[PDB]
RNA sequence: AUAAACCGACGGUAUUGUUCAGAUCCUGGCUUGCCAACAGGAGUUCCCCGCGCCAGCGGGG
């Protein structure tokens, strides 16, 4: 797996659906400032796609306190419509996770529209360890729908 | 097609050389920006799709 920093020329970066687009010329994506942080299965340089730097795939270990942040989709459906209350996003968030890790701490920031509409939730705090290899495939599947439009990329970091 | 008509005012040419504006000089004394305050409310998201008990759950844009 490849952890990379890649810039994406204003150019090109205009609007949501532009941004898979110059990155594929699957793989995972979150928009930092077009500044984003790129997970792929292979190493990612265009003109439209600049890469200031990139390979990793972690030890980890079982009961290990880890900080961690995902932006994510929560939606219902009956259309997807979007989980606003605070007690729906945090189940919702422990529910995805499965029993690859338990939620300890979580702050639900409710991020501001992007654009059919997309209400993404920007979820930080720490977990620690379960399930270590379905943490792994967690990580390289993403969580939620709307995956390509920057939601899903589960970053870890440890303290 | 008129005291009109036709119809040059023309030719040559350094304004030059010299020259401190200069000495003296606090802008200065006085002065709360201050009193009140949950960031909470609100599930619209337009598609294709797969599996349902039809309630709702997923993967691709």
């Amino acid at each position: 797996m490849y952890l990379s920093k890649v810039i994406i020329a204003r150019a090109w970066s205009r609007d949501l659906y532009q941004l898979h687009q110059g990155l594929w010329h699957d793989f995972l994506f979150h928009v930092e400032k077009c500044h984003v942080l790129l997970q792929s299965a292979q190493m990612p340089s265009t003109a439209v796609a600049t890469v200031i730097k990139t390979q990793v795939e972690f030890q980890l270990q079982v009961g290990v306190p880890l900080y961690f942040r995902l932006r994510a989709n929560p939606i219902k459906t009956i259309c997807r419509v979007p989980l606003i209350k605070e007690a729906e996003q945090i189940a919702w968030l422990q529910r995805k996770l499965g029993n690859a890790a338990r939620v300890e701490d979580v702050h639900p920031i409710s991020e501001r529209p992007q654009y059919g509409k997309i209400q993404t939730v920007c979820f930080e705090g720490v977990l620690t360890i379960n399930d270590a290899p379905a943490l792994i495939d967690l990580v390289q599947q993403g969580i939620g729908p709307a995956k390509s439009m920057g939601c899903g990329l589960l970053s870890l970091a440890p303290l």
